[PDB]
């Protein structure tokens, strides 16, 4: 009895019913989120929430715009901070606190980044942070220490690729990766308010993945996530989603270590980016559906569901009162990986929330860095094209 059939049988019988589309396809993701809403709708007298699957974030986003197209959007969805800014310019989004759902406690990490024009529109749900996935056995078979500086990850990597015969950082040649050496090497995406995709510091992450490929010490991932390619050649090290926690840990044949990611200096960690979703609340739902959000939204919110979805997914709790759970003391006292996840959660940047920003992270900048790592394409001429076809885009609206 799979809890999306629970939960189907809890909406039948229900007076009224919340919509929820997420972009989880699987995984502890997915349980995690339904686990959440069976336990909800049970403390409920008829009033029940119903996750619907949209596919990925990418399709989820197109799928909400083609409900506001036909005029029937869900109640809540999963909205990332510049899918935030796109329902915004329709005024579609209900403000969180006129719910009046107490955000005291909430990382102001999290907060600040739903806030716009001063007005909280989002609730962090599933927060993620990368963080340095490795290989425990293979660094220890070489004498190697994890890497605490850029430095010393490059030297790690060339060293361990030259001892066994193959690229042992792994990386997808995307916007997300690229985003974890930008900004460590001092990028900024806004200069003096504007979108900057071609700035030196870009030129140099998108120099320093290429020049790995060709020295034979990093290796593109083509099919796939990092997690389901592992068991083919040498793997030491990846830059990925703390979400990826529960992926890795089932596909891993090795001991899985997780670090804080290589900075600058040991004065501090190396930023990583903040990955997942918020939740919105949409103007067209019902009164009584938007009553029921308010409650979902404070279930989410407690400490004890912040401590089941964190511990089960490797997101990043939201709130101080998680971290102050038994249930999540208890799992974090067993597995030291859950601290150091909430650590790197203070070391965290945010892509720009521009209503454009999907559609430029993926066909614009995405493909730039696509053309640079799989084609060989100067890294500078590529960046001057994706800087061209976001200045278009951003003009022509
Ligand atoms: N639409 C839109 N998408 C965005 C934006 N910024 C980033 N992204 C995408 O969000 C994913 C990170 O979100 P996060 O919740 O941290 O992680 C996801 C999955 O990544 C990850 N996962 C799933 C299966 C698996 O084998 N391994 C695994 O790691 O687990 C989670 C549940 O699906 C990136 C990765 C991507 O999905 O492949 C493309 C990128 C944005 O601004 N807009
Ligand atoms: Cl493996
Ligand atoms: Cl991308």
């Amino acid at each position: 009895m799979k809890p999306e059939d629970v939960i189907k049988e809890q909406c039948a019988r229900a007076k009224v019913v919340a919509e929820l589309w997420h972009g989880f396809t699987g995984g502890a993701p997915k349980a995690a989120l339904e686990n959440l809403v069976v336990e909800f709708n049970k403390a409920q007298q008829g009033r029940c929430v119903r996750p619907v699957p949209q596919g990925g974030y990418r399709d989820l986003s197109t799928k909400i715009k083609a409900a506001f197209a036909a005029g029937k959007v869900p109640t809540m969805a999963q909205a990332a901070e510049n899918n935030i800014a796109l329902y915004l310019e329709a005024k579609a989004l209900l403000p969180i606190e006129s719910l009046g759902v107490k955000l005291q406690g909430v990382n102001l990490t999290f907060l600040n980044a739903v806030r716009f024009g001063g007005v909280v529109y989002g609730v962090p749900f599933n927060k993620s942070i990368q963080v340095l996935y490795y290989n425990k056995d293979l660094l220890k078979k070489h004498g190697v220490p994890v890497p605490a500086t850029l430095e010393e990850f490059v030297a790690a990597a060339k060293k361990l690729s030259r001892a066994e015969g193959g690229p042992v950082y792994w990386f997808q040649p995307d916007a997300s990766t690229f985003a974890y050496f930008f900004f460590n090497l001092g990028g900024s995406y806004l200069k003096d308010g504007k979108l900057v995709l071609n700035s030196k510091e870009a030129v140099e992450a998108l120099t320093l993945l290429q020049n790995g490929v060709k020295e034979g010490w990093a290796k593109p991932i083509t099919s796939g996530y990092i997690n389901q390619n592992l068991g083919s050649g040498p793997y030491a090290f990846s830059v990925d989603t703390s979400a990826g926690y529960t992926y890795y840990l089932r596909a891993a044949k090795f001991d899985l270590g997780v670090a804080t990611l290589p900075g600058r200096t040991k004065g501090q960690p190396g930023y990583g980016l903040v990955q997942g979703t918020n939740l919105v609340v949409f103007r067209q739902a019902s009164k009584e559906e938007q009553a029921v959000a308010k409650d979902f939204l404070e279930f989410v919110l407690s400490p004890r569901a912040q401590a089941v979805f964190a511990t089960a997914t490797g997101y990043v709790p939201v709130t101080e009162g998680a971290l102050k759970d038994p249930v999540y003391q208890a799992y974090a006292a067993e597995n030291p990986d859950y601290a150091t996840i909430v650590r790197q959660s203070r070391y965290a940047k945010f892509e720009p929330a521009l209503a454009e920003w999907e559609q430029i992270r993926f066909d614009i900048l995405g493909q730039a860095i696509k053309e640079a790592i799989l084609n060989k394409a100067d890294p500078k001429a590529a960046l001057d094209r994706a800087q061209k076809l976001a200045e278009d885009l951003l003009s022509s609206r």
